[PDB]
């Protein structure tokens, strides 16, 4: 008789293990609701923002700045991921040490990779500080592209493709392990200012009820056997309160434009 416990996700962060990622905490889900979870999937962050907007999924994994626009149409955040090292988070600029390409500014002209649109450390933090120029990345780099990927727009600028790339600080992190032929190559030449972790958000149709329910099965998800696991597989310690004011800074420079 309960209906069925939507949970919607970027396609594009984990291509192929994106259902091993997230398996354990749909898992943890259902034991706490005791609703089938069905995992929603897609490619762009303006789409997950719709299904949001229209109550067709329960639970989102949205990113920063989709947030910020997603609380403006009654998204209500849940809670936010706490990662090992207890990090803090910010757009990264990355140029390859060859490219004599030293600074953000040296970029002017250049060629430039983006994520998605709806990305902060991927898209809107280098939108935003162009302003104090009076510019946009149309009107301040030769070109740019949307790669939908953070991995996929550090390779752009590891094969000259671009010129330099903005991507999540843990992002870059991650990849400087896991490729270190690529890690070598490439310097971080401007970094923004810190914004919160990407909250987990449900719609604004969903009952008073069912937000405390997942919000306390979140909260308290690091106390529990099978929360354990979907954290331990998701490579988080655990999930807190959100604080609001950690992402003024980006309803700023999206007021400015």
């Amino acid at each position: 008789s309960p209906g069925v416990f939507r949970v919607a996700v970027s396609s594009m962060i984990s291509p192929l293990e994106t259902m091993k990622g997230y398996g354990p905490v749909l898992s943890y889900i259902e034991q706490q609701t005791g609703r089938k979870v069905e995992l929603v999937q897609r490619r762009t962050y303006r789409e997950v923002n719709e299904l949001i907007r229209e109550n067709k999924i329960d639970l989102a994994f949205i990113c920063t700045y989709s947030f910020v626009e997603a609380e403006l149409f009654g998204a209500r955040p849940v809670a936010v991921p706490q990662v090992e090292g207890n990090p803090y988070y910010q757009a990264v600029v990355i140029t390859r040490r060859d490219s004599g390409i030293n600074s953000l500014e040296e970029l002017r002209n250049k060629r430039f990779a983006f994520t998605d649109p709806m990305s902060f450390s991927g898209h809107i933090a280098l939108r935003g500080e162009l302003v104090k120029v009076d510019r946009t990345p149309e009107t301040f780099f030769a070109s740019t592209f949307y790669t939908y990927s953070h991995d996929n727009s550090l390779r752009a600028v590891y094969d000259g493709i671009v010129d330099g790339a903005t991507i999540d600080s843990l992002v870059f992190r991650s990849s400087n392990i896991l490729y270190p032929e690529i890690g070598a190559a490439l310097q971080v030449v401007h970094v923004s200012p810190l914004v919160g972790a990407p909250p987990v958000v449900v719609s604004p149709g969903l009952s008073e009820e069912d937000y405390q329910l997942i919000r306390r099965a979140f909260l308290n998800m690091h106390n529990e056997p099978l929360g354990k696991q979907a954290l331990d597989t998701l490579f988080i310690d655990r999930f807190v309160m959100v604080n609001s004011g950690h992402y003024d800074y980006i309803r700023e420079i999206a007021g400015k434009i």
